[PDB]
């Protein structure tokens, strides 16, 4: 699709058998999802943003369907105000910024 | 142009007579720029992201040059580590996300 930016670019994603809504976020290197249960081993880690840092759990090799496109990558799980799909997954669905 | 996302989507902008490097950020509602003086009046605002909030100064009707386009709009100035071009200006340069 072609997504204009008059509204937040929210999409439906499928992760760990659950549907979620998430924001396509070209300004985020990594993907950060609100607290949820995922299978497999995770590592504790901290990440930062504009206001400070948060504690997250890092899951590797997670399959995610982003607006019906399949991708695999690392997902960080923690207390984010919005689920954000970062560049590590945007590249894998072939997303580009065009103007 | 068409900008892929294997690296950060950084561009040179001209604002307040100065050249700065900034991120084209679909996840940002507004544009947030590091501390500088701009020639206009400002109002206080607080914005929130991952980790908490920061206090910024809101300037209106600021002209910013982004790759052959001139956008005019609101700019938030505050303690951000990275200059962020948000949707309020991305719409004016006709930017879309495509996949
Ligand atoms: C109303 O207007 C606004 C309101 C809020 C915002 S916003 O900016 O809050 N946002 C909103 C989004 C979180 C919903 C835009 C988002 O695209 C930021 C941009 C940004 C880039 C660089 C530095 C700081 C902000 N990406 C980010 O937060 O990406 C972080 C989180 C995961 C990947 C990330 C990349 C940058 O390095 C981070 C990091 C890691 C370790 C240590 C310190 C760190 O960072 C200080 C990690 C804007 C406008």
């Amino acid at each position: 699709p072609q997504i204009t930016l008059w509204k937040r670019p929210l999409v439906t994603i499928k992760i760990g058998g659950q549907l979620k809504e998430a924001l396509l976020d070209t300004g985020a290197d990594d993907t950060v999802i609100e607290e949820m249960s995922l299978p497999g081993r995770w590592k504790p880690k901290m990440i930062g943003g504009i206001g400070g840092f948060i504690k997250v759990r890092q899951y590797d090799q997670i399959i995610i369907e982003i607006a019906g496109h399949k991708a695999i990558g690392t997902v960080l799980v923690g207390p984010t105000p919005v689920n954000i799909i970062g560049r590590n997954l945007l590249t894998q669905i072939g997303a580009t910024l065009n103007f």
